[PDB]
């Protein structure tokens, strides 16, 4: 044999480990429209039509959000827009309520209920109405049968929504 | 009730979702000592043996390294360093073969197979011998009763093991 | 060389492949006490007081029980028992509200937000008052720094709470 | 208001919670044949072809086996059978050696190297030669382009194969 010695320099002792991590994935869409109808005097919501265009959603990350439109998620070909109608609310004080209301995701419904915290009904500068609120809850892809072939396991079953309004009076 | 129309500049239609992605946790130590015996006319290893000290790990980010050090993982007050200890060398070819040896984590020792690939037995331009050669590795976590409180799930049971050398003859 | 033919009755063509599996780990308490005071005439719960003793966990399997006294869950030995105290019931109508309660899980305490579903308010044969109704809920065990040696991955962060009840009028 | 007090027979204080399990599928092969050449003066493979059809798999679990021919898998109406082809045997000594092949697995072809452990070069009773010997080795679905749409989270990357043999000579 014959001895040598490390050159430290051009010498790596390395190793690799796999390990998962979980995460939020968190989206708006910047493209959608609703009709709001609503009564400051008994802070009652008295309508509320969404429709938000499948086409515009944003997940800070292009290359993610045209994966989204594709067969195994939106189905934005065939399905362009999703949408959501109120269909009771049910007061709980001024400044809270259960809104209940029909979601419609690639073409399939299912009623939903949406916590509804009224944050402040002012009478704007101007002298017109403007009211804030949001709107919030869970859904199940699995109610929709939504992205069927990923698992709940890689991806939640879990969709949390939260929806913030600022909102002014028509006319 | 009134109507409302959407102020679209503070309104945000917006979700939340978890998901699960892996990644290669991939880690070098900065120091380390070895003793290496190898017979250039028969490319056949005749001893090696290593010592890594556990507090000098380094997976790209100071703050998961020293809690490598803690006792869930190293323990690194108690066992300071890992050691690997050549049992046999099987030849293969020239340019190939099969060592096997003792490898230490933590005070337990388990016998483990690398994979010896000689990357050119040169002599140097000082007129003294050369040597590259690679070890590669898969060891089981369990194996070694590693990390036990973590999960084959979080953390991938299977550790892989990549040494580089370059190294120089002795005197 | 010699040519063989494989005997098939003792030749085996094998693979092992790892994969996961999630699933509901469902699981009731054998023993609490509550306190339960509620108005039939206006449907409202007007003091509800509940106490389980952590030892009387039961997921259909004895193992795992014994398991979830231990440290890196209940603490069983130092918090023999988990509560809840009703701070306010915010009716939404004569089937449903909003019950709002501190709940304490080994030494923690945060407020919960339960869904009372009443299910029938009876007077049963002896002519002494029944009630039926049920309380659910998803609470996170993050909130309750709960199993926190246990990652968010393995075990999911929320617990979902059902609790059905059937009940009697006192003396 | 009134009290109450509750009926433990029908009362459930009852959770849910989500949790995640790491599993082994094993699963073997019905219907597969080989060309199997080897010299026990030297205890070296000469030839090995073998043939598996992709039908006749068996992982204990008639539905998942159907499941495992479907496009996202095996595609067995498409490509009927696996391939493997003995390229090179480096022997390592008369009980171990190191194969390396072509593997084909619905039409994609990587070289592997199985590990070999000669397990008995006898003389059966009839005065006719008889060998026994294993393969072992890890192949990657990655290098193969295998079950692409299922992730690597949820199905394990690495698949270990385990091939026993015990074999007759011809004729």
């Amino acid at each position: 044999m014959k001895e040598y010695t490390l050159d430290k320099a051009h010498t790596d002792v390395c190793f690799k480990i796999k390990h998962l991590q979980i995460s939020n994935v968190k989206g708006n869409f910047k493209d959608y429209s609703a009709v709001i109808d609503f009564d400051p005097a008994s802070a009652e919501f008295k309508k509320l039509d969404v429709t938000i265009k499948i086409a515009s959603v944003n997940t800070e990350n292009q290359t993610r959000d045209n994966h989204l439109q594709q067969d195994d998620f939106f189905k934005a070909k065939k399905y362009p827009d999703m949408t959501f109608t109120m269909k009771k609310y049910e007061k709980i004080d001024n400044e809270k309520g259960k809104m209940t209301g029909t979601l419609t995701i690639a073409g399939v419904s299912k009623d939903i209920v949406l916590d509804a915290e009224i944050g402040g009904v002012a009478k704007g500068k101007d002298g017109k109405e403007k009211i804030g609120f949001s709107l919030n809850g869970k859904i199940k892809r699995s109610d929709f049968k939504f992205a069927t072939s990923t698992s709940t396991i890689t991806l939640s079953d879990d969709i949390n929504l939260n929806i913030e309004v600022e909102a002014n009076e028509k006319e």
